[PDB]
C-alpha cells in the first residue's frame, strides 16, 4: 500500500509528487497516457511559479532551458510597459513548454523516490475510513491514505466523487496550431501588428523551431469538443480575420479551445483531493492555468505531509479547500474579463479604449500584473500584521538569498534579533538568523509555501501562532 496516490502526470501533479517525497512521503504517480504529449499547451511559469521553483531549487535547471521575457502586454493583451515595483525579486516571466515543464518536475520528482506508472487508468475509486480503493483498467486494486486528482479538466477523479463543475460553458472558440507558413518574416509581423487593432486574440509566435505558433479566432461552437481543425478549416479563418491563409506548409498538429469557465465546487471529499485543471479550467488567457495547478500541488503537499506524519493541526487539510478556492474564482473571473476585453463588438470595445487609458497608469499596470502573476495571494490566517497571509518574497540575507534555506519544504522562522528560539518544534520548524535591509519587521515566522502567520518581535506572541500551523510541541 501508499501513503498518498496521485492521479495524473501533468505538471500538478508531479509537483504534488515531489512537495511529498521532502518529508518521506510513498507516493505514486498514476498516469494515463503511455507517452507524454509533445503537444506544447501551455508557454512558460509566471513570477510566483518562478518564486515556488526557487523555494526548492528547481530554478536554475528552468532557467537553462528557457529564455527570460519582460514585456507588457498580459492583461487582454494591452501591449503595455513591465512595471518597475513589483514586490518580487524574480520580476519577469519564464518562456519554458510544458513539455520541459512537466519533464523536469517529473525527472525531480523521480530523483525524489517517487513511483510513477505510465499507462495506468484510474476507472474507480471508493474510500473507507482507513483508507481510498482505486480501480484501473487493467484491473489492479490499490489501497492508499489519500487519493489527489490531478488529472486535467475532464477528471474521472472528480466524476466519481459526485463533484459538480458549476460555471459558465465554452461561447467563444478559438483555433491553434504549430505551422509554417507560405510567407516572408516581414509578412507576418506586418499584417499581425496591423489587424491587432480591432481582433486582439490574434497572432504568431516563431518559438526557433523554423515553425510557428498560430492562434485564429473560430466561427460558432464545436460540438464534437474533440474535432481537430482541418487545415482547410484553419486557412479559412485567417482569410476570414486577417485576409491570407498564410499558405500553411504543414502543421505539426492544430488543437481548437474552448473559454469555459467552470471550477469544482469542493476540493475535498475527506481522503480525496483535487488540484490543477481537474478542480478549475478556464480560458488560457493571462497564462495562469498552469501556475494555479503548480501553486495548489505546492498548497496542499506540506499539509497533506503534515498529515501523514501525524503532526498537523485538526483543520489544516481543510483549509487547502479555504485558501486555494477563492483564488480560482477570481482567475476564473479575470479569464472572463480578458475574454470579454477582446471581444469585437461596439461595447466591449470601448470598455477595452477605457482599459487602455487606465493601464497607462503606473499603479494600474502593477495592480494587474501582480494579478495575472499570484503575487498578491493573500490568504485568511488571522488578525495581526500587515505581512499575514501573502507569501514572502526572495529576501537578500546577509549571506546569501532567503529562498535557498527553504529546500527541504520546512517551516522556516526568520529572525534578526537571536532572541527569539523554537522549543518543541525543531523537528518542523528551522531557525534561521540573518539581517536583511528590506524586512523592516525583526522577525518573520513562514510557512513551508512562504506565507506569512506571523510577523514581529514577541516570543510569548509568538508561541501562540506557532501550534496553529505547525502542531502541538514534542
Ligand atoms: C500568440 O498569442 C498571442 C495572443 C493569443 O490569444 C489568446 C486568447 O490565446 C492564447 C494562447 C493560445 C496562449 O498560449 C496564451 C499564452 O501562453 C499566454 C498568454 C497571455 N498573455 C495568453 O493570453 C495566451 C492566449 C490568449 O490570450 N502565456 C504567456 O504569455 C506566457 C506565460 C509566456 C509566453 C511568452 C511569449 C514568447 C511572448 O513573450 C508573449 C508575451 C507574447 O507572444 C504574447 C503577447 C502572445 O503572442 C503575441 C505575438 O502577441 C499573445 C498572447
Ligand atoms: C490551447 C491551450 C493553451 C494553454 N496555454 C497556457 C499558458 O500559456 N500558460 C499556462 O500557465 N497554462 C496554459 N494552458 C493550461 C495548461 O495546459 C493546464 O493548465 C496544465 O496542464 C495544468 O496542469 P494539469 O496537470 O492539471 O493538466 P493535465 O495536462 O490535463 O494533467 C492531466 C493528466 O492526467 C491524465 N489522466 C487523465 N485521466 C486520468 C485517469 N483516470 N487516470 C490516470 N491519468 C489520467 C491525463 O492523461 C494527463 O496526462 C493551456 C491550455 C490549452 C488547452
Ligand atoms: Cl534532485
Ligand atoms: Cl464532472
Ligand atoms: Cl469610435
Ligand atoms: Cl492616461
Amino acid at each position: 500500500m501508499f501513503d498518498v496516490i496521485v492521479v495524473g502526470g501533468g505538471p500538478t501533479g508531479l509537483m504534488l509528487a515531489g512537495e511529498l517525497r521532502l518529508h518521506g512521503v510513498r507516493v505514486l504517480v498514476l498516469e494515463k497516457e503511455t507517452e507524454p504529449t509533445r503537444q506544447s499547451r501551455a508557454q512558460g511559469l509566471h513570477v510566483r511559479s518562478i518564486e515556488v521553483m526557487a523555494q526548492r531549487g528547481l530554478l536554475e535547471r528552468f532557467l537553462e532551458r528557457g529564455h527570460t521575457v519582460a514585456v507588457g502586454g498580459f492583461f487582454a493583451g494591452l501591449a503595455t510597459s513591465w512595471p518597475e515595483r513589483l514586490d518580487t525579486a524574480h520580476s519577469y516571466v519564464l518562456a519554458v513548454p510544458q513539455v520541459i515543464t512537466e519533464q523536469l518536475l517529473a525527472e525531480h520528482a523521480t530523483a525524489l523516490g517517487a513511483e510513477i506508472r505510465r499507462g495506468r487508468a484510474l476507472v474507480g475509486l471508493r474510500q473507507d475510513e482507513d483508507g481510498v480503493t482505486v480501480d484501473l483498467a487493467d484491473g489492479e486494486q490499490l489501497r492508499a491514505r489519500y487519493v489527489v486528482g490531478c488529472d486535467g479538466g475532464r477528471s474521472t477523479v472528480r466524476k466519481l466523487l459526485g463533484v459538480a463543475f458549476p460555471g459558465e460553458p465554452s461561447r467563444v472558440e478559438t483555433l491553434l496550431g504549430e505551422m509554417e507558413m507560405t510567407a516572408s518574416q516581414e509578412e507576418l509581423t506586418s499584417v499581425m501588428t496591423e489587424v491587432r487593432k480591432t481582433q486582439q486574440r490574434f497572432g504568431a509566435m516563431p518559438l526557433g523551431d523554423g515553425v510557428f505558433r498560430v492562434v485564429v479566432p473560430a466561427e460558432g461552437v464545436a460540438e464534437d469538443r474533440t474535432a481537430s481543425p482541418t487545415l482547410d478549416e484553419f486557412k479559412q479563418q485567417l482569410r476570414a480575420h486577417a485576409g491570407t491563409d498564410f499558405g500553411v506548409h504543414s502543421p505539426r498538429w492544430l488543437s481548437r479551445f474552448g473559454d469555459a469557465t467552470r471550477q469544482a465546487e469542493r476540493y475535498r471529499v475527506d481522503r480525496v483531493f483535487l488540484a490543477g485543471d481537474a478542480a478549475h479550467i478556464h480560458p488560457p488567457t493571462g497564462g495562469q492555468g498552469l501556475n494555479l495547478g503548480i501553486q495548489d500541488a505546492f498548497n496542499l503537499g506540506w499539509k497533506l505531509a503534515a498529515e501523514v506524519d501525524g503532526w498537523a493541526p485538526e483543520g489544516l487539510l481543510d483549509t487547502y479547500h479555504a485558501e486555494r478556492h477563492p483564488v480560482a474564482t477570481e482567475v476564473l473571473d479575470n479569464t472572463r474579463a480578458q475574454i470579454q476585453l477582446m471581444s469585437t463588438e461596439p461595447g466591449p470595445q470601448a470598455v477595452r479604449r477605457l482599459m487602455a487609458e487606465l493601464v497607462e497608469f503606473e499603479n494600474v499596470n502593477r495592480y494587474l500584473i501582480e494579478k495575472i502573476t499570484a503575487i498578491s495571494v493573500r490568504y485568511d490566517v488571522g488578525e495581526g500584521h500587515e505581512l499575514l497571509g501573502r507569501r514572502m518574497r526572495d529576501l537578500a540575507l546577509k549571506h546569501g538569498r532567503l529562498y535557498e534555506r527553504m529546500h527541504e519544504g520546512r517551516g522556516l522562522l526568520l529572525d534578526q534579533t537571536g532572541r527569539l528560539s523554537v522549543a518543541g518544534w525543531e523537528d518542523r520548524v528551522d531557525h534561521v538568523v540573518e539581517v536583511s535591509e528590506e524586512l523592516d519587521v525583526p522577525a518573520v515566522l513562514l510557512r513551508p509555501d512562504g506565507h506569512v502567520v506571523w510577523a514581529g518581535e514577541d516570543q510569548q506572541e509568538l508561541l501562540t501562532r506557532m501550534p496553529a500551523w505547525f502542531g502541538a510541541a514534542t
